[PDB]
RNA sequence: UGCUUCUGCU
RNA sequence: AGUAGUAACA
């Protein structure tokens, strides 16, 4: 049965109140909102529930582990991106009492055309809002909330209660009192909250390393680094190696490279990219992780004849042995991860007591650490059974997990026939695993909510938080200064509790009007940036080779998303590249076809998409200069090109084909 | 693998 | 204004 501070933090919720319920990491948020839930809807004929979750996961986690209590007398539904395509989901949710979800899967079903596939807000009676801190800016959450405040101040009726879930609000990167409290009355405004209902142990160590005495492997990459800086004959060149920086500035170089045609700079620009990853690989995992990064880099390339190709390869073999040589020796081993064998052999003896997440910032980075793991002697015979878990990021670096995939390993580590996880963020909140008793966070950079919510993984009565990061480092700063942030927090919330009535009230309408009214103003500007040029006068120019290839009368959007070419001659500049791609995921209306390509330069332009009964080329907008009367630009999203772009007509496209055959 | 939210960084 | 990652959607 619920504990006390559950029935008290629910309260105003049972009386219809819109609220945040405030309770820490593991407190039972899950069953105190299954409770209102279950009031809400023997309350009253004809309620319906939307649970709002923002990890594939959880619509399982909640549903097997919480909701599915409700089944006794009510029709609950769960739909994630994996089910998507099964249902129109107006259909499944108007016969539905409850329907867990996604939050995108909601915001997609309130912008739908199709009669079928859409929702109202006013279709539900309460939205229960998981981890709701991230109802701020433009997350899903909060683009939905907007739409909420712009119905509520227009005078709309009949609107959903709303139940927000958070242990951690946060401060939103303020630190002072005032501006905390600003935050949290942001927060306050953005769930339209009348009340934050609140109530009425584990150790926490750093674990610090050195920076390696002696590290020939990054100093040898330094050196090829600074070799093709001197090939460039350019001067002002960045010197600072191993940088994030220096990472975003050889981008930088690399974009404007492109914008300009310089093919030897941007060509140099794009390997020394790959050397500075190779070199933050090296700092991360071990040496051997960050030549594989170079080694297949080069390995992937074949015989060309741009010399600029050439002095970059010839470069390369002439270091290759030698470090590779270096890799394989244990003398200048990374020092993060002796401390983490460290770490694990304390906690990990005798076999299987422990229960572990090491969470890293990267997909890569999880599964190098897996692999080192494997590899190191010293662990091996501790019974360590580890896995990777990741969501479903891509990228060339490193494909993601499948829900599915996710599933079959959390389901391991519930018991215990895992007993160690290396996790990227895909399960810093949310994730309950009773039996974990030990969370490392891996050298990571983040907020004062994810640390909170990463440390809260761990919810075995006598668990251990370790801080596995450089001594000296900003990543120690930050961790303190998060400390004191969740102090801050706490304090903030306290005062907005404790303020009176009226006060509240007066600034959550002013909070509110400046939300709705910036949105406009927003709108409107990004409106007259995307009309400032006529479709007909904008080509597009390969990013690698700079032909021109097509125009932007020539794109067409498919779900708002997806940018095909719809010109019959489009096809005279790319060329088919692959065998036909292989999604996990099933869409209702599309499937991938092959990959294509520049067909003078083979640069990676897209993929086919097969539509129905036609197949158009997916244009992704990285691969390409973007040449307007005013400017040439290397875009990496579509959202700020500045001309307008129709949406896609299957019966238009169908009809105009046929008159050409 | 198309997309662009969030978080870190400048 | 970018950049890197990540996750979600498709
Ligand atoms: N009243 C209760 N009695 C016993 N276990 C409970 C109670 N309420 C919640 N739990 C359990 O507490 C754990 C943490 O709950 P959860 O909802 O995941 O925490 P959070 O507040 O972070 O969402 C779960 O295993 C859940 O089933
Ligand atoms: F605060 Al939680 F799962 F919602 F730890
Ligand atoms: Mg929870
Ligand atoms: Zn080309």
């Amino acid at each position: 049965s619920l504990h006390g501070y559950q029935l008290e933090a629910v309260a105003p919720a049972l009386r219809g109140r819109n609220s945040i319920v405030w309770l820490p990491t593991g407190a039972g948020k899950t069953r105190a909102a299954v409770h209102v839930c279950r009031r809400h809807l023997e309350g009253r004929r004809g309620g319906r529930v939307a649970v709002l979750v923002n990890k594939v996961h959880l619509v399982q986690q909640h549903l097997e582990k919480e909701f599915h209590v409700l089944r006794d007398a009510f029709k609950v539904t769960a739909v994630s991106g994996d089910s998507s395509h099964k249902c129109f989901f107006g259909q499944l949710a108007k016969g539905s009492d409850v329907v867990i979800c996604t939050a995108q899967i909601l915001q997609n079903a309130l912008l739908s055309g199709e009669e079928e596939a859409r929702v109202e807000l006013t279709d539900f009676s309460l939205l229960v809002i998981d981890e709701c801190h991230h109802t701020q800016k433009e997350a899903v959450y909060n683009k939905i909330m907007l739409s909420y405040l712009q119905k509520k101040l227009s005078g709309q009726r009949d609107l959903p209660q709303i139940l927000g879930l958070t242990a951690s609000p946060g401060t939103g990167g303020e630190t002072s009192f005032e501006g905390a409290v600003e935050h949290i009355l942001q927060i306050c405004a953005n769930l339209d909250t009348e009340v934050i209902a609140s109530a009425q142990q584990p150790t926490k160590q750093y674990d610090l390393c050195q920076e390696r005495e002696q590290d020939p492997f990054g100093q040898r990459l330094k050196k090829i680094m600074a070799q093709i800086q001197e090939h460039m004959e350019m001067p002002e060149l960045p010197q600072n190696f191993g940088t994030q920086v220096y990472e975003q500035r050889i981008v930088e170089l690399e974009n404007r490279a492109a914008e300009r045609f310089c093919r030897k700079t941007r060509v140099c620009a794009l390997h020394l990219r790959r050397y500075n990853d190779a070199l933050l690989i090296n700092d991360t995992v071990r040496m051997m992780d960050a030549f594989q990064c170079l080694q297949q880099f080069y390995a992937d390339k074949r015989d060309t004849k741009d010399p600029t190709e050439r002095f970059l390869a010839t470069t390369f073999e002439e270091n290759r042995a030698t470090l590779q040589a270096l890799a394989g020796d244990q003398r200048y081993e990374n020092p993060r991860l002796s401390k983490l064998e460290e770490i694990l052999q304390e906690h990990f003896q005798p076999p299987g007591s422990s229960r572990g997440i090491v969470f890293t910032k990267t997909r890569q980075s999880a599964h190098s650490l897996l692999s080192w793991l494997q590899d190191t002697a010293g662990l091996c015979g501790q019974h360590i059974r580890a896995a990777v878990l990741t969501g479903s990021g891509h990228s060339n670096q490193a494909k993601g997990m499948t829900q599915n995939e996710q599933q079959d390993v959390i389901t391991l580590f519930r018991y215990g026939e895992l007993n160690l996880l290396f996790s990227t963020s895909v399960a810093e909140e949310g994730l309950d695993i009773p039996e974990c008793n030990i969370v490392v966070r891996y050298g990571l950079m983040t907020n004062e909510i994810a640390m909170v919510q990463a440390q809260g993984r761990a919810r075995a009565q006598n668990s251990m938080y370790s801080v596995l990061a450089k001594a000296n480092s900003r990543e120690v700063y930050r961790e303190q200064l998060n400390e004191s942030l969740v102090g801050l927090m706490e304090r903030a919330i306290r005062a907005v509790q404790a303020m009176p009535e009226r006060k509240y009230r007066l600034k959550i309408v002013e909070l509110q009007r400046n939300a709705v009214l910036s949105w406009q103003v927003k709108e409107a500007r990004s409106s007259e940036r995307r009309q400032l040029h006529d479709p007909d006068d904008v080509y597009f120019h390969c990013v690698n080779c700079n032909v021109a290839v097509c125009r932007g009368s020539d794109i067409r959007t498919v779900e708002a998303m997806h940018h095909v070419n719809i010109n019959p001659n489009f096809r005279f500049y790319y060329t088919v590249s692959s065998g036909k791609i292989h999604f996990e995921r099933t869409f209702r209306d599309w499937e991938p076809g092959c990959r294509i390509v520049c067909s003078e330069c083979r640069q990676e332009w897209g993929m086919e998409m097969i539509y129905r009964n036609v197949t158009l080329p997916i244009l992704s907008i990285k691969n390409f200069v973007v040449v307007t009367p005013d400017e040439k630009k290397k875009y990496k999203k579509w959202s700020t090109v500045t001309f307008p772009i129709e949406e896609f007509s299957y019966l238009e496209y169908c009809s105009s084909t046929q008159d050409e055959s």
